[PDB]
């Protein structure tokens, strides 16, 4: 029964063995999620808020909550130029911001670089998800600093934190990352939020994300990880979220931008592309690389 | 193709990217054995040691190495009373002793205390294994020092280390435990060895172990934490060990041994047993539990 009101329960989390109906679940969650933008001082009241958007239900939830919270949050969409795939996530991405009348920044990838994910893989040497990650850590926090954001929101949440620390003790975040001079500041208000909570909210408020997920990968080691802790989760509730708790620089010479190097990743890695890129005529000789500058 | 001869391979392990033939998969398997009892001056040449043999592959194999390697390996097999299981697991082990003309000794629990652990668990409240596995820490312990072993072996290998860690994280052991005046000494020489590794020396050395597993558990934590760390392990071969490596009292009033207490756990459990089995009249009311003293 409803923990609230005593009517019938419409999601039941094992985790902290809670069951509330519609109306209440969707009151928890978003009561939940200022809970943690409090206790971690990640926003201030009405504050401008740069919202990565890819239209998966995790950021499309997280912009609806953040927005019903009554802050200022302007969703950026990255075209990654991955196929129909990344047609049809902007797509919804549009759909969804019309809808609520939010604006949207768009920067697609092709247009801005030259090249999309696909080829950028290519000829950068790197796995394509090395590249785009890459590519989408550096965008987002362009855009954040050249639009005056002082802070970029994900919706990461826990199934990710725990499935990165997993991976690091097989291979060797924080929900408030510092704004430091050449960097917004990133909050995950849904840090503590397991997959299947977010996916709940996102079901029974209706909204519609791209059920599709990207081509590569595939193969995701992430993906592995949260197969191991899920299996270990679905027969000890609170698995992951005990497993977590438990637990718990200079300017690149091309952009301005901050780097542990001369030139930061990002400058070295189109820098290369394009210089490939040359080199198989694909691009003008006389063409160069130009990153917009702090 | 074998690593060593150049002749088919009869085992392959990825997570060392090695491939031996029989011959020298069994040879690598007793020199890497002998390899950990001494990085970890685990034994002495000839030393006598209690080998706590169940029947299973582990701690058959463990039992055929330290002879091998020409240790005075004495095993201790404890009768736990459970079924026809606990049955077979005996004649197993006598077979296996009888074949090698190696020395066993051997607890009934019954016998010995009274009760078997099903009874046990029943009587003291206890789930099953908690009874069962304090029973066997105990009498594998007083069994050792009774006889004047300085150590005590187990067959417990990486996947049971990695496995009990991940536990941990989840839910909040060395290669040695050090000697101590109520304590015989621990020492694991399977310690780095996967649970495949050992079951493909059991196979290719021919020995005949006991296949079927306990009735409970069939429910056991320990095996939850093996499949989801194995899920990894299948798609990324050196996971398991790689996880591992990346993280590395008073006298009982009753019975002498130690503790951290007044009485410890394991006369603790007997006495209350006893007591019990009395108010149910399955003891006679002037009988009491005489532990064996130090
Ligand atoms: S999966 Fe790899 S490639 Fe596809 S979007 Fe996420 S990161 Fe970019
Ligand atoms: S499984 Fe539980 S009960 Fe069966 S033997 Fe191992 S510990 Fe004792
Ligand atoms: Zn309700
Ligand atoms: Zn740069
Ligand atoms: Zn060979
Ligand atoms: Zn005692």
């Amino acid at each position: 029964v409803c923990k609230v009101c005593g009517q019938k329960a419409q999601v039941e989390m094992r985790s902290r063995g809670l069951a509330l109906c519609r109306e209440h679940y969707l009151d928890w969650f978003v009561k939940e999620t200022e809970r943690a933008i409090r206790r971690h001082r990640m926003l201030l009241p009405g504050e401008r808020v740069l919202v990565a958007v890819s239209g998966g239900k995790d950021s499309l939830a997280l912009w609806d909550v953040l927005s019903r919270l009554g802050y200022q949050a302007v969703g950026l969409h990255i075209e990654l130029g991955i196929g129909e795939y990344s047609k049809r996530s902007l797509e919804v991405t549009q759909a969804f911001a019309r809808e609520r009348g939010l604006e949207l920044l768009v920067v697609d990838l092709k247009e801005a670089y030259g090249f999309g994910v696909p080829e950028l893989a290519r000829l950068s040497g790197r796995v394509a998800c090395s590249a785009c990650g890459l590519s989408k850590r550096y965008i987002i926090n362009q855009v954040a600093v050249e639009e005056g954001f002082r802070v970029v929101a994900t919706g990461h949440n826990l199934d990710d934190e725990a499935a990165v620390l997993f991976g690091n003790l097989l291979n060797p975040q924080g929900p408030v990352l510092p704004e430091k001079p050449g960097l917004a500041a990133r909050v995950k208000p849904f840090y503590r939020f397991s997959e299947r909570e977010v996916l709940s909210y996102t079901l029974l408020r209706g909204i519609r994300y791209l059920h599709e997920e990207c081509p590569n990968a595939k193969g995701a080691k992430s993906l592995l990880y949260k197969e191991a802790l899920n299996l270990v989760e679905r027969s000890m509730p609170g698995a992951k979220l005990r497993f977590l708790d438990g637990f718990l620089l200079r300017e690149c010479e091309r952009c301005g931008y901050p780097t542990t190097g001369a030139v930061c990743a990002f400058c070295r890695m189109w820098d290369a592309v394009y210089r490939r890129a040359k080199k198989r005529k694909l691009l003008p000789e006389e063409v160069s690389f130009r990153p917009r500058v702090k």
